[PDB]
Formats: C-alpha cells, structure tokens, sequence
C-alpha cells in the first residue's frame, strides 16, 4: 500500500459542520469553504516515512512524520498539538493528537486507501466526523 501520488477530492461530507464544533470564524466559512472545496493533497511515502502537503488556493501546509514518532502540527482550528501516527492495517493509519498548551475538543484524523485506489481521509473532532474522499490524479 503506497499512498504517494497527487490526489484530487471527489467527495466531502460534514466539513462546515465539523468547523462549528470548533467555533471557527463564522462569515469566513463561505470564503474559506470556497477555497477548501478544492484541497489538493500531495503525498510522498517511503516506508513508515511520510511527506504530506495539503494545498488549496491562498493556503499551503506541509507535514513530515514517521509512523510511531511524535511530531507537532495543528488541529483543524489552528491550535498547536503533539501528534502520533499508528498503523491500523497495511493501508490505514490513525493519527491521535493532543493540544500542547490549552484545552478543547479531542481530535484525530485517519487515512486509508481502498482496493479501488481511493484515499479516504476522515477527521473526527470529538463525536463529529468529517469524511473526504480522494482519487489519484
């Protein structure tokens, strides 16, 4: 199971709602969801080592990690957090994250490939799930 390649989103569910669970700048959502409606994921995998760039218009973030080694990043609302990636199976990984300094809803993100060659990326902030589906472009 190799996740590397250029991915294009073809499906998306419960995203603006997930945002409310965090209480994001309501008004910007239209403008932001308009850019975030087309987030292009670029992945480079080399064993347990991953390079993931998530770009949209006006925004570009990159993360680098190795399965099992903690690293810091940011929650969907911009809060810094320490994260740890574990393998569920050979094609599904799960990231558990915890806020560095502060308090808020418990978050995480899973990532998996299907036999069909689709990248399913879900994000669950507490009990609210947000699913995005990608396809190798």
């Amino acid at each position: 199971p190799n996740f590397s390649g250029n991915w294009k989103i073809i499906r998306s569910e419960n995203f603006e709602e997930l945002l409310k669970v965090l209480g994001v700048n309501v008004m910007l959502r239209k403008i932001a969801v308009a850019a975030a409606s087309k987030p292009a994921v670029e992945i480079k995998q080399e064993g347990d080592t991953f390079y993931i760039k998530t770009s949209t218009t006006v925004r570009t973030t990159e993360i680098n990690f190795k399965v099992g080694e903690e690293f810091e990043e940011q929650t969907v609302d911009g809060r810094p957090c320490k994260s740890l990636v574990k393998w569920e199976s050979e094609n599904k990984m799960v990231c558990e994250q915890k806020l560095l300094k502060g308090e808020g809803p418990k978050t995480s993100w899973t990532m998996e490939l299907t036999n069909d060659g689709e990248l399913i990326l879900t994000m669950t902030a507490d009990d609210v799930v947000c699913t995005r589906v990608y396809v190798r472009e």
